[PDB]
């Protein structure tokens, strides 16, 4: 039951370079087994340096700016440390210790940036991980018809179209019953 | 379907052992094995050098940044080159085919079956498994 939910988390941040990079941005959902969403957890905006935003790529700037999200993160005063002690309640008080996998679209990226940052979270969370973007990559390959058919870079519209995809997925290219 | 794009939905599955063995095969979208890459050992050759034959493999097999990385858990091993092989990884797609979202999915949903699927040390022993694995999962759990 418990053991069966998962923890769907979606990032945004300065950039992919793990050794230079920070979360600006990050969202957590609870499903269970089903995907039928249980606890909407966190959504919050980490602030970051000036110097770090400015010196973003160019697709981060113009996303981030597009979306107003640059401009929210200057305006934050949530830390990482606070993001993570908010994040890391949510799911103590929402999952059982250990048992429960990372859910997200290509979430590796995300678990990596969250291994370096947010290790307690990551530590309360089992390791194995549900990737949706395999997924996608097999139904794209499989059942291209259905995939063709398949359903603003924030954290948490993101994880939201991450469960809705996966649901797809289970409707249409998945065993019937 | 289109010419050229059998070639950018091959897989490029991998696998790596703790001295560190390291083997890599294609397979094509239907999970037939098209090539057999190097099987190398890395602390019988240096870093670089098994980086280098690893690319040329790929580069002979794929085109660049289309097909993704494939195997079981396979997340952990493309951390692991990410960061010591990442010349090898830029020509690969940044999405992967985790075996193990499928596991759990198959766990998940259908119990049954999941009783019923696959599950030596070496590299390319584990790349097979995987491979057959993903094949139980298309016949069982996927829709006909
Ligand atoms: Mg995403
Ligand atoms: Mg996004």
């Amino acid at each position: 039951s418990m053991a069966q939910r998962m923890v769907w988390v979606d990032l945004e941040m300065t950039g992919l370079d793990i050794e230079k990079d920070q979360i600006i941005e990050m969202a957590c959902l609870i499903t269970d087994s089903d995907l039928n969403i249980l606890a909407e957890g966190p959504n919050l905006i980490i602030k970051q340096p000036d110097e770090l935003l400015d010196s973003m790529s160019d697709w981060c700037k113009e996303h981030h700016g597009k979306s107003g999200l640059t401009k929210a993160v200057k305006e934050s005063t949530i830390t990482l440390q606070q993001a993570e002690y908010e994040f890391l309640s949510f799911v103590r008080q929402q999952t059982p210790p250990g048992l429960c996998p990372l859910a997200g679209n290509s979430v590796h990226e995300d678990k990596k940036f969250l291994d370096k940052y947010m290790p307690q979270f990551m530590k309360h969370l089992h390791y194995r991980i549900i990737d949706v973007s395999t997924v996608k990559e097999l139904c794209r390959r499989w059942y291209p018809e259905e995939y063709e058919f398949a359903p603003s870079h924030r954290a948490l519209d993101a994880i939201s179209e991450s469960i809705k995809e996966l649901q797809f997925y289970r409707n249409n290219i998945f065993k019937k019953k």
